């Protein structure tokens, strides 16, 4: 909507990511968004006020502004948050926990001690809405109405892709695109240095390997076709490329990849037994 | 120029690649692209065929449609080319070898025997221009006019990224940007695998991981930051992330990638050494 | 009506001989294979087949329409000199040696008559069982009918196809040492069945027949054997588990050093029958 | 010359393995098409557009399977098994022969569920592979607590029109879970990374693919056609100091028998895990 406002709780990384994705889409003027921090000398605060974004201390000031709430602190201060604002949830509100690993359940059973019904989403989202490119799924809670699923699919397509998936999926989806980006930085921050080896300058190498990720992503995203024939189509008999992947297969490399997917799944469901507990 | 003929003797999926970038990208209609190839039967054929590019079996008719033209047959078939056409090259002709490895000077040295000054120009791309997020990189050779450069890279920057570079560097940018897109599918293909394994569909796994790749290879394009401070700036402490980079880094992750770009590189100089014995 | 010779009664005499009459397209008294060793087992096969046996290359050449060579790489170009004065204008002169090139044999035997027919070729032991991998390339005077010859014959005994001669090392690497990685593969999978409590028969059984049925999936089909691996594979399944184990060893990487080591050994042998 | 011309099919899930046993026995000719219904709650699947195009029956409606059905093919996915028998339980009828398709999940699990609407279910349990769409399976069953003794031979004999079949006793089928139910899968990534080889080496891909999995394919026909033990055929194949037992040196210095080893058992046991799991639910 445009009388829409949004809020955030925990003005950092990620709030300032979405704010700055949602405000270059045009689906939310700056001034419509609200954002919260215990200190407001964060260089995040910062680069949020610039943009036109309200900022305040007082989460409850945030609560009060919005209609659509992020909660974009840490996982374990979420509990904290909840009992903080619990009394100022109202019917109007849809709660969006962005927090890795905290379940619908935990944040429904904080919040209901207060007002029945809380409207609860879960969503995990990544870094790259800053340049409208994020993968975010979400999953709906016991008392989101099914027009709250349809709104908050509407906001974070501007940023990104967007689907709705069971809750039981959102560990697995932190391990493949919530920490994917971090994957594919290392990988690029590697095949500069490769590059650097072989005699290029770093800008350049730097700039030619992001590019090749970025295209190559795109025409998967493209393509019908499984990205092992993409992989076949652009290996020529002989040829530079495979020998580079026989290099890759030698070390590993596809193993590397699932082992980290599961990693940081695994750490995720790790984190909220500890929650939990 | 609007008045521009294209020609690609080769008409593979290099000529097919280009050719769908370039009349996606508005930059050249399909009826002033002609390609050839010896078997009017393969795919790649009857693609551009669709896509209304004229096709013809004869490599000199491709000559004399062209003022710019691509050399997109293997390696090791050039020389065979430049006999074949070398006294069909006119004052016109800009020769365009995206030939692997294939020097300038060899080039120059058969057209040189039919026609002096050939007005040469080398590059490496990659098959993302496709979906016009290429990587190309070209060097212009002894009789290439100051123009000529510059439409070049008018042309191909319409397709992706596009810079001038000194020809010695043009074999480590295969490694990099040539190869990478088969580094991109084998690495989306084994996130899938990951994601697949710690419990989501497939397909969505597949979208996920080339979503996450591409919008991490555009933080990183609009950044001015270092990708290793990207990395920082996305691992929260004890969190999910830097526990699967641990584990990226246990099997030397960042080596294999260095390895891939050398080895691409090396085999790319090895195969020239031998053209040239 | 054809009469077929091998020099050499060896592991691939008898097994083309062996596939050749099982389907029908020659009668075994046709055939005529010669060793200077008749006291091996594969001469005994071959024996027991009706196959023509003798100790001299000589009259298995004067025998043959079509001439295989079945003899080892290197013993090629002393059984050229041998019988090269014996070969006819008649003759086709299909040479099965890994590594040996066409032009190695031409020199050889247009030193005797100018235009010798000369086919090389690379197949495998499973034509024994007509399910064979055969690719050939066709010599300087091979005539057009030759080659269409030579690929319904070899046709007659699994997939055949002509290929240029500079494949074959490639070929040798891939489907001619490939039955050996298969049963490498089979072996050490049935072990698997076994720890996992099997018995050997059974275990030897379903993971032959497992890797049959693959084979022919794929062959019949247009996707890719990615897409086929997704269609087996469920979310958080065993299979997807399996294969993540596969990849931590690498296996991957370990079949291409395979199909590479045994390409090189092939390209090496050659380059010292050319030195020597 | 088999028909089984009294016999209706019914597949409750219509996925891969309702499409690749529902082609297996359209192929074979023991089954018409039109006599084979299968059920799922989503009708935009690309398996359920095989299926209409085959001649198959579809409905949304599992209890209309049931209704249709004789023989009742169970091919949802494990987790999926207990609800599905919760939803028609009270639909099966004494003609019924329920044959349960999924992983890990044992005979007893599915008799208890059934018997709380009508006691006696007849039930058999199977492991099959996908290669059943091409009639080159590798199948094992195992006989319920009621299952007639016609019940296990009539199904042993539709089974074989699509490949191998034998019972077993239930133990060993989480075992053949991890050796010829996932083993299709190891062989295509096997012949993944071959045609790579071949490719790496010259060969054109399209040629490496079909030389490769050719090699796997006449392979695996010599050894169930032969008496001699995969070791000696190896033999067969090698010569001294020739090209294929260098590569088989290189595939033992890489410890490639293990790695097979390994898949099976990691496959078995991830098989026996996740029904664990489903018990202590
Ligand atoms: N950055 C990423 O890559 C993604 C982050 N997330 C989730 O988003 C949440 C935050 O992520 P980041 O923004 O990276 O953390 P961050 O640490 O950059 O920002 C956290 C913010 O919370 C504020 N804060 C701390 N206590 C507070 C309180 N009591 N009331 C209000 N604000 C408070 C801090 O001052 C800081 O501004 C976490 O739950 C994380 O799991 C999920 C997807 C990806
Ligand atoms: N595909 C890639 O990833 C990239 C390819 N290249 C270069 O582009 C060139 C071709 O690449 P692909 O298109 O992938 O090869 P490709 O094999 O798909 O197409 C090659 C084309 O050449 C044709 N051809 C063969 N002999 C010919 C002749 N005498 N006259 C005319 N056409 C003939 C073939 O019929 C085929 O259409 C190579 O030199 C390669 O190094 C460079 C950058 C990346
Ligand atoms: N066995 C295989 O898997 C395949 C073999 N080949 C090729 O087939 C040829 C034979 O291979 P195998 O049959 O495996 O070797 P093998 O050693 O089983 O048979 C070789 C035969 O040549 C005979 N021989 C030795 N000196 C002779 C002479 N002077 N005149 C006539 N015969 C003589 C030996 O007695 C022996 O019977 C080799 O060149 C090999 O490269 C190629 C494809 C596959
Ligand atoms: N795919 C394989 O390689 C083999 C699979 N199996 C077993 O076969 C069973 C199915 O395997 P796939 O067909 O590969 O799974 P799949 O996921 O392709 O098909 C599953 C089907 O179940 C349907 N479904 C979900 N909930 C349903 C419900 N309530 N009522 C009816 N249908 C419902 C889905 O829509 C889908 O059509 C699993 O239990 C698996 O263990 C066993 C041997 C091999
Ligand atoms: O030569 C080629 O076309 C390349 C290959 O190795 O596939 C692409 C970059 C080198
Ligand atoms: O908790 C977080 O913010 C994540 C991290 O590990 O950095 C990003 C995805 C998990
Ligand atoms: O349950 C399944 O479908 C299997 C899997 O791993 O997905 C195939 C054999 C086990
Ligand atoms: O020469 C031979 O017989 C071969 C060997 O490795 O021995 C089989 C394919 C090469």
């Amino acid at each position: 909507f445009q009388s829409m406002s949004v809020g955030f709780i925990g003005a950092g990384q990620l709030a300032f990511a979405l704010a700055k994705g949602f405000t270059a889409a045009g689906v939310l003027a700056a001034h419509k968004i609200m954002a919260s921090s215990p200190d407001m000398d964060l260089a995040t605060v910062s680069a949020l006020r610039k943009m036109g974004v309200k900022l305040t201390p007082h989460n409850k000031e945030t609560v009060q502004h919005s209609d659509v709430l992020f909660l974009a602190v840490k996982p374990h201060i979420i509990p904290f948050i909840l009992d903080e604002i619990g009394a100022d949830i109202e019917d109007r509100h849809i709660v969006v926990s962005c927090a890795a690993g905290v379940t619908i359940s935990s944040i429904e059973k904080k919040l209901s001690a207060f007002r029945p019904a809380p409207r609860v989403i879960r969503c995990m989202t990544n870094t790259p809405v800053v340049v409208r490119e994020g993968a975010t799924v979400y999953a709906t809670g016991t008392h989101a109405q099914v027009e709250d699923g349809r709104l908050m699919e509407q906001l974070l397509s501007s940023v990104g892709f967007c689907t709705e998936v069971e809750e039981d999926l959102i560990d697995a989806v932190t391990g493949l695109s919530g920490s994917g980006p971090a994957y594919a930085f290392t990988a690029l921050d590697a095949l500069a240095d490769g590059g650097v080896k072989m005699g290029l300058p770093r800008r350049l190498a730097v700039r030619l390997g992001a590019q090749a990720l970025l295209g190559a992503a795109k025409m998967l995203l493209h393509s019908e076709q499984h990205p092992g024939q993409l992989k076949d189509n652009v290996s020529s008999p002989g040829g530079a490329t495979i020998h580079a992947l026989h290099v890759l297969e030698s070390g590993g490399f596809r193993s590397l990849l699932i082992n980290a997917v599961e990693a940081s799944c695994i750490r995720t469901r790790e984190l909220q037994s500890m929650a939990d507990q």
